């Protein structure tokens, strides 16, 4: 894949474990495909298996953190420049 960046794009913090990383996502990009984009952009994203992980949603309190669906895109969460999300393990 592509590193995104075109026009507005929704920059939010990646946390991996204890690595922090703003990534630039683009706004129509399905969470699937958001994977698609650390995987290959931060390589402790390939710490296990693809859907074995997923992204988590950080908001300010943990219990108000979700898990956002593969078949769903980063838009569709609401998600902004500025956000926080925890691709981490699942379970």
């Amino acid at each position: 894949g592509i590193d995104p960046f075109t026009m507005v794009a929704l920059s939010l913090k990646i946390s991996i474990g204890n690595v922090v990383k703003t990534m630039q996502f683009e706004p129509s990009t399905m969470v699937y495909d958001a994977c698609r984009m650390i995987r290959e952009r931060i390589p402790e994203a390939l710490a296990g298996p693809p859907n074995d992980f997923g992204l988590f949603l950080s908001d300010d309190d943990p219990k108000k953190g979700i898990w956002l669906e593969a078949g769903k895109a980063l838009d569709y969460y609401m998600l902004r420049n500025g956000d926080t999300m925890e691709y981490r393990k699942k379970q």
